[PDB]
Protein backbone atom coordinates (compact mmCIF):
# COMPACT_ATOMS: atom_id res chain seq x y z
CA UNK A 1 0.00 0.00 0.00
CA UNK A 2 0.60 3.66 -0.21
CA UNK A 3 -0.47 6.38 2.02
CA UNK A 4 0.73 9.00 -0.34
CA UNK A 5 -0.51 11.74 -3.24
CA UNK A 6 2.48 11.19 -4.76
CA UNK A 7 1.22 7.43 -5.34
CA UNK A 8 -0.94 8.19 -7.42
CA UNK A 9 -1.54 4.65 -9.45
CA UNK A 10 0.12 3.11 -5.87
CA UNK A 11 -2.28 5.47 -3.35
CA UNK A 12 -3.47 2.46 -1.06
CA UNK A 13 -5.02 4.00 2.15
Amino acid sequence: ICCNPACGPKYSC
